[PDB]
């Protein structure tokens, strides 16, 4: 019993973790085989950061430019390319602790873990969802750019994120591991901010069958709802529509806990129309949508509790 | 900036994982030189758990009873011996991987990182905080017996807490690293129950700290009050008394936001007589008690954000 924020077991992506430095900039990058990869902005003077070609500055680098610190031994850069907002640092030594990995992009309300680093040594870890808007709140200082985030699917870790900056909300911008951006956002100085944000409705509905699979039942009702009527509710209240497919993604956990997933959205509309009461669901005074059905089927693979 | 429920980074932990089997029960165990450390339970049949000699049911024992597993390496037991409630298996292999480590018994309040793990194998990891009355809220299934609980401090792992079973109410009791309970827990089937417990009131005021460097600020106010009369409030509102070392604890988040101990005091007095008017502190609806005063520094060592 009992439902946490879980994140994966951070070992493997912790004997990947390297400092990398350019001129006066330290982060943090991603060894695997024989390449470590990091933000592109490593290479950026402040007076650069404000309006960069960063083919420029790349092209008056050489690999002699480029300190990479592993643990205690340094790498000996002997490549150096740009993958679109990434770093691409051949080194003459492939990592022993390579896991079998993968570069997967993730879509926003899909979750993931992160590994916080600084100077290339890790700090924390924690789980963080992807925004409607590809931002994520992440806990981050600075020296953190670089830090990474991932899946663990069997012994395979699929990364899905580089950080490389904060936006003026607090909120966390970054790119996949081919170096693309999450969301419209560009690694150079601008008045670039985060576009409005809604709840995930999928991941609302998860986190309430995993209060029903720990013995949270105060918000059920015999109620239900159809499908349009539910999204009309959802819609005032800046929550994602609900698919059929959401339905099916949901399944499983309606059969677990004999609960029709129109009925636990009956039971959301009223959650949204009166609030809680002064209750709490799961140790939340707030409806949590960082949960998605597949991490509350990973977590609550636990008796139902009737 | 941001605040999250953040652990340590596993693999220090996750590299002494292991599998141990006697008769048809299999749960997990912690290899630390060549020791293995476990529930002493793993030695139960069901009518067994009904009311144990633990004595007794371990000199019916021989090593060869005892199947210990480290990923795929069946490790050979040469060694038995009991420890209040954790059973010391002595292998004929040092665990390579054996972090520098120490066995801490932590205090209600103080916060750890939860390795949760199955058949040896790790699944998830979180922070969890032991509560007043000596139980933790964690997330746990059939099988996660063993798994640790755990800080690090630098490159030292401080083993704390080594998870036994679960309470009727959900939440779960455990042994330190010696096999002393944390609580009056015992390990066979009673009626046993988490007694009442309390809000962990320095945390919170740790937390209202974190909000302010992270730039929440609308709870604040001009108001003090003495220490004397917040902790009337305190008590009425099932939160634990503050003590002048609280305060001290509390000096440098207070001296980083200007704001005095007591007049955060006020604060949450307020917050307590009041609640929020449909406000949110952190990304929370509730007051949160789970964070120390040094799990806000070491995560807000960034800018207070005037
Ligand atoms: C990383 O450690 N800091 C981020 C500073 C650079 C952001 C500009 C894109
Ligand atoms: C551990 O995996 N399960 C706990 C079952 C035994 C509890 C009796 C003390």
């Amino acid at each position: 019993s009992g439902f946490r924020k879980m994140a994966f077991p951070s070992g493997k992506v912790e004997g990947c973790m390297v400092q990398v430095t350019c001129g006066t900039t330290t982060l943090n990058g991603l060894w695997l085989d024989d390449v470590v990869y990091c933000p592109r902005h490593v290479i950026c003077t402040s007076e650069d950061m404000l309006n960069p070609n960063y083919e420029d500055l790349l092209i008056r680098k050489s690999n002699h430019n480029f300190l990479v610190q592993a643990g205690n031994v340094q790498l000996r850069v002997i490549g150096h390319s740009m993958q679109n907002c990434v770093l691409k640092l051949k080194v003459d030594t492939a990592n022993p602790k390579t896991p079998k990995y993968k570069f997967v992009r993730i879509q926003p309300g899909q979750t993931f873990s992160v590994l916080a680093c600084y100077n290339g040594s890790p700090s924390g870890v924690y789980q963080c969802a992807m925004r409607p808007n590809f931002t994520i709140k992440g806990s981050f200082l600075n020296g953190s750019c670089g830090s990474v985030g991932f899946n663990i699917d069997y012994d395979c870790v699929s990364f899905c994120y580089m950080h490389h900056m904060e936006l003026p909300t607090g909120v966390h911008a970054g790119t996949d591991l081919e170096g693309n951006f999450y969301g419209p956002f560009v690694d150079r100085q601008t008045a670039q901010a985060a576009g409005t944000d809604t709840t995930i409705t999928v991941n609302v509905l998860a986190w309430l069958y995993a209060a029903v699979i720990n013995g949270d039942r105060w918000f059920l009702n015999r109620f239900t709802t159809t499908l349009n009527d539910f999204n009309l509710v959802a819609m005032k209240y800046n929550y994602e529509p609900l698919t059929q497919d959401h339905v099916d993604i949901l399944g499983p956990l309606s059969a677990q806990t004999g609960i029709a997933v129109l009925d636990m959205c009956a039971s959301l509309k009223e959650l949204l129309q009166n609030g809680m009461n002064g209750r709490t669901i799961l140790g939340s005074a707030l409806l949590e949508d960082e949960f998605t059905p597949f991490d509350v089927v990973r977590q609550c693979s636990g008796v139902t509790f009737q």
